[PDB]
């Protein structure tokens, strides 16, 4: 290969009395003219490269015929009408559908006709009690302002002029009287006091009634209203911030009722689930992170008279309500498990889920005589259920529409040991008929950080991968949220060194089980993802054949000081802190973790011109450190990104350069 010249320059940084050069420190502005056109110079020479590989277009081709897809919601019913969402597949926007008794389905509202280039969004919808109105919110390219329009249903015309200067703000009906929604402005200069009003239908906006946030002592950034489903209870919460919320309840079946307090401080968040009678359901952290369902009479509602209905568990419980049941979803090793319990506490039944992987839906209103709920994984694409709340019979009501068939996969979720004995789950994901006997073309993907987890989720590209003939595996490698706050603190500051075990783990346990080998293996990973990649194949540059970091935080002693590396510092810890967290960074800091004289595994590195979120800087300085010092024969490249169409491109240049590099000169066979 022929790099493009990187010039090294004589920059020396000093931390705690220890000089380390930084010789690429001007690729550190991405906007200089020389940043520039070293870009320009490092993007032709891996386009040459990529246009040598027979099966790119090939890969290109697969890719864009099976990207885009028809895609169908959930039905649910307002008056006599079932209505739903649909996409085309090209539509950028989702359009609300409706059908009656014995009718062809009709659109019913498309928010793509709603302006030239579409960037008139549809943000909320909510009927009324009847289904006779509906008031739904629109936005407009980025201003975070809404307005709230007014529909006639079975005419489609505007019932009344739209109200303006709404913002952060649900919408929740009381009957058909009118709504509950949130301002920080008088009806009729800008303050950072959100504001609950009541829109009375028949009546201009100027005459909407305060309802909270006015006075000293209910002042907050942030305030919403929901009323319950029986339009009994009116609940409002009051926050400044995503922490935490207060939260009061006014019964509205008596005369001017006051506001009882339910949470007065701002120490946990609490939201309504529903309510029974004057119970009160409400999902909660107080005193339990992994979150517990409690109830308690709105009549006294503060925490101290809070009853567990469903106790916390060691796994994160979310709460869904439909049909007179209760559902408890948990995160069990990575993946669903749906709990039906009745209002009085007691497990009905555990859902029979399709299989391992994510859900979405379970909700519905009192009296639907059904449930609908959402199913996929990386083998296969979102598909809609119908359940059978009484029995707990489950059959499918709409499959994919995306040109893959979910027979043809497979799914499996493995545990593996790391080095110091640890349990990781990984998931294995592959066409049917695989053989173990390891020479299958393997994409290993981690992240490993933030709490975040790693759970199951359909991608067109990952199905391309598998219809290759790949095995694509995902570790639920420690940092992450799979298993609470140790799973994660096991993966910070001078314990980092615990996810790249795990993921080199991961790789060992693919080899040895037949899925892989040396050759045929590549890693893969995004942002803290990309400092994984960076970490084990500077740590074990013989492990894989492939390496493939993207917008990775590479440069460990320095990624603190540049635009928006304050937050990554509570996971990593910075070179500042003490010698010792200045130590312990520079022990695995990719770019400081290049070698003259390594033969490194075949890399792209990947990363867009300018960014904000993980500075080009990382990944640039990395690229230039790999060319100056790898030994070996493989590519050390850089992709940089100056659009679905350019996803497509991505992927296709991903894969095609994976396969070319394991030695593919046509599609694996």
């Amino acid at each position: 290969l022929h790099y493009p010249v990187t010039r090294q320059g004589e920059q020396v940084d000093h931390y705690f009395g220890q000089a380390v050069a930084d010789p690429y420190r001007w690729l550190e502005d991405d906007r200089s003219p020389e940043t520039e056109a070293w870009v320009k110079a490092q993007n032709a020479v891996t386009q040459d490269y990529l246009a040598q590989i027979p099966y790119r277009a090939a890969i290109k081709e697969k890719l864009a015929a099976s990207w885009n897809y028809a895609k169908e919601g959930a039905p649910f019913r307002e008056g006599r009408y079932h209505y739903f969402f649909k996409n085309d597949g090209l539509q950028n926007q989702n359009v609300l559908w409706r059908q009656q008794e014995g009718k062809p389905a009709e659109v019913f509202l498309d928010p793509n006709t709603l302006s030239p280039d579409g960037t008139t969004a549809l943000d909320q919808l909510s009927f009324s009690r009847d289904g006779r109105i509906l008031a739904y919110s629109l936005s407009l390219a980025g201003s975070d302002w809404r307005e709230i329009h007014l529909m006639d249903v079975e005419s489609k015309q505007p019932l009344e002029t739209p109200l303006k200067d709404v913002k952060f703000s649900g919408i929740s009906w009381l009957g058909n009287e009118g709504f509950f929604y949130s301002s920080y402005d008088k009806p009729d200069a800008r303050t950072d006091q959100h504001k609950v009003y009541f829109h009375r239908l028949g009546t201009a906006q100027e005459d909407d009634r305060l309802v909270f946030g006015a006075i000293p002592a209910q002042h907050h950034r942030y305030v919403g209203a929901t009323v319950t489903e029986d339009d009994r209870f009116l609940l409002i919460s009051a926050a400044n911030s995503t922490s935490g919320n207060r939260l009061y309840v006014k019964d509205l079946s008596q005369e001017n009722a006051p506001l009882l307090t339910v949470q007065g401080d701002l120490d946990a968040d609490v939201s309504l689930v529903d309510n029974k009678g004057s119970t009160l359901y409400l999902l909660t952290n107080r005193d339990a992170p992994n979150r517990r369902l409690v109830t308690v009479d709105a009549a006294n509602p503060g925490p101290a008279h809070w009853r567990d209905l469903i106790p916390e568990r060691q796994q994160v419980l979310t709460v869904h309500s439909g049909s007179g049941y209760l559902f408890a979803e948990y995160m069990v090793d990575a993946t669903a498990r749906v709990e039906q319990f009745d209002y009085e506490g007691k497990r009905v039944r555990e859902v029979a889920l399709p299989g391992l992987g994510s859900v979405s839906g379970f909700n519905g209103k009192h009296d639907d005589p059904a449930l609908y709920f959402g199913f996929e994984n990386y083998a296969q694409p979102p598909t809609l259920y119908r359940f059978e709340p009484k029995s707990g019979a489950i059959s499918l009501y709409r499959a994919s529409a995306a040109p893959f068939k979910p027979e043809d996969y497979v799914s499996e979720q493995r545990f593996y040991q790391s080095k110091d004995g640890t349990r990781v789950p990984l998931i294995i994901s592959y066409r049917k008929g695989l053989k173990l006997d390891g020479s299958n073309p393997t994409i290993l993907y981690g992240y490993g950080g933030f709490d975040v987890s790693l759970t199951p989720s359909f991608s067109v590209s990952v199905a391309n991968w598998l219809d290759l003939g790949g095995v694509y595996a995902v570790a639920n490698l420690r940092g992450g949220g799979e298993y609470g706050q140790a799973w994660h603190l096991a993966g910070t500051q001078q314990n980092k060194q615990n996810v790249f075990d795990d993921f080199i783990a991961a790789a060992e346990y693919l080899k040895a089980e037949g899925y892989t080998r040396t050759d045929r293996l590549a890693i893969r990973g995004g942002s803290n993802g990309g400092l994984l990649v960076g970490a084990v194949m500077t740590q074990r540059p013989d492990l894989m054949r492939v390496a493939l970091p993207a917008v990775g935080v590479l440069d460990m002693l320095r990624y603190h000081t540049f635009t928006a590396g304050t937050g990554w510092a509570y996971d990593y810890g910075t070179s500042a802190d003490s010698e010792a967290m200045f130590d312990y960074l520079k022990g695995y800091s990719p770019l400081h973790n290049v070698r003259p004289g390594v033969s490194y595994p075949s890399t792209m590195v990947t990363t867009a011109d300018h960014d904000d979120r993980v500075v080009p800087a990382h990944s640039f300085k990395f690229a230039a450190t790999l060319q100056a010092d790898n030994a070996g024969p493989h590519p050390q490249l850089i992709r940089i990104e100056t659009p679905v169409a350019k996803l497509i491109e991505q992927s296709a240049d991903i894969y095609a350069f994976t396969l070319y590099e394991m030695g593919y000169r046509e599609l694996p066979r």
